[PDB]
């Protein structure tokens, strides 16, 4: 239609960019200053997941609304097949700080073989990263100084990137396959930040000691974006979707969040905690022993009153949606199955939209609308209150009134953003692990 915009795809990441053969896992975010930040996994040895790769985090920026992009940079790169995978972007609008979080594994580890727990030990009221020698003896890192099990200082120190120094000389890195002292082989959540609109980034902080429980095996970022709550009693809270496995390997979604501008973090309950399944069975994420109720990668949006909605990858074939009345600390016992939205067991993107559509608050959604990773479709969901819960809170559901096919054929992970002009940017996996495509769309197109 006249005035509709759907730009021809640009390969924002592609084989050879930053000398990486492969790319996967898009994240896309517009900063308060109007800059677009795109992050991605630079998968250097193919498209495979950790541990069968060496994966770094790459970032590109656009200062002109996505028309042109910079030359890129690598912002986290560990040695020897230690990988960072699955990025997410969020900003604290009060401080202008941008956050990027990612999952990190030492060499040889990934989802399936992750060890239990955080990899930290409490010594006299502070958590310290553990290191292990060849015989399995346990050491702790205390303000970057390595102590043995009898609390004697050793000759070793570390840095934030895991380099291992003997008397001040680098000898290895605690994430490698050869270091004489190694971190526990498990997942870790890393956090970096930028105070200059994404041009430069801090070195990673390992926040596992705050967010990973002793009974979790894997805990990872659910890739895409987070939110900062705009309304109500938890205004300002930074919310970052995650998912984890228990000791039996079964997956449940949650969010981690910060009320102090990213300094400290907490993990909330999963929607699988005290979940009431369809016919009344009650489950918990710690004890879940069946595949069918699993909840995995997810993205979160906010309702007009501040209520949160967690949209989740799951095994039902359809979108699942959880509701939180308390800023992501806990979820209502009922997970909605929205049979109007196919979910082929793939990551999805959902965002709030800043203007009403047809008189209603709205969200924008992207996923493969099929029983396979194909038929990539962007939707506009209109929020409607459909009643109240027994506790008197509003109950909201979505009217998926506008649904537009944007990518025939292959379509896997994706990430949306609203642009400064009110249009929609989208970065998507239109190939398995090679070209990652960016387009801009307007609502005239999406509603046509
Ligand atoms: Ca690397
Ligand atoms: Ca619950």
């Amino acid at each position: 239609v006249e005035g509709a915009v759907k730009t021809e795809p640009v390969d924002l990441f592609h084989p050879g960019f930053l000398n990486s053969s492969n790319y996967r896992i898009p994240a896309l975010f517009k900063t308060k200053e109007g800059t677009l930040i795109a992050s991605i996994d630079a998968r250097r040895h193919g498209g495979a997941d950790a541990p069968n790769n060496d994966i770094d985090t790459a970032v590109r920026r656009s200062e002109d609304g996505g028309k042109t992009w910079d030359e890129g940079q690598i912002i986290m790169d560990y040695p020897d097949k230690s990988s960072v995978i699955d990025t997410t972007l969020i900003q604290d609008d009060e401080t202008g700080r941008i956050f990027l979080l990612v999952t990190h594994f030492p060499s040889k580890y990934g989802f399936w073989n992750a060890g239990l727990g955080s990899g930290f030990k409490n010594i006299d009221g502070k958590e310290y990263l553990c290191l292990y020698d060849s015989s399995g003896k346990e050491f702790t890192v205390r303000e970057n100084v390595v102590y043995d099990k009898d609390s004697n200082k050793t000759e070793y120190t570390t840095n934030a990137l895991g380099d291992l120094f003997k008397n001040g000389t680098k000898i290895d890195n605690i994430n490698s396959s050869t270091a004489p002292l190694k971190a526990k082989g498990t997942s870790y959540i890393n956090l970096v930040y930028s105070d200059d609109d994404g041009k430069t980034w801090s070195e990673p902080q390992n926040i596992n000691f705050q967010v990973k429980k002793d009974w979790m095996k894997f805990l990872g970022i659910a890739p895409g974006r987070g939110i900062q709550i705009k309304n109500g009693e938890h205004k300002g809270r930074i919310v970052v979707p995650v998912y984890y496995t228990n000791e039996k390997g079964k997956q449940s979604s949650a969010v981690i969040y910060s009320d102090d501008s990213g300094k400290n973090w907490t993990i909330g309950e999963s929607p699988n905690d005290n979940r009431k399944l369809e016919n009344g069975k009650i489950i918990n994420s710690k004890t879940l022993s069946d595949d069918a109720p699993q909840l995995t990668e997810c993205q979160v949006v906010e309702m007009p009153n501040g209520q949160l909605k967690l949209f989740m990858r799951n095994l039902s074939g359809y979108l699942n949606i959880a509701t939180s009345f308390d800023g992501g600390a806990t979820w209502d016992e009922t997970v909605e199955k929205d049979t109007n939205v196919l979910e082929p067991y793939c990551q999805l993107s959902v965002i709030n939209y800043s203007q009403k559509v047809d008189g209603k608050d709205a969200v924008i959604f992207s996923n493969p609308n099929a029983r396979s990773r194909s038929n990539g479709t962007v939707r506009i969901g209109l929020i409607n209150q459909v009643g109240t819960y027994e506790n008197g809170e509003p109950k909201y559901e979505f009217d998926w009134k506008y649904n537009k096919l944007v990518k025939p054929g292959y379509y896997a992970y994706s990430c949306l953003t609203e642009l400064s002009n009110g249009n929609i940017g989208l970065l998507y996996e239109g190939t398995p692990s090679e070209e990652m495509s960016y387009i801009e769309m307007n609502l005239k197109y999406l509603e046509s």
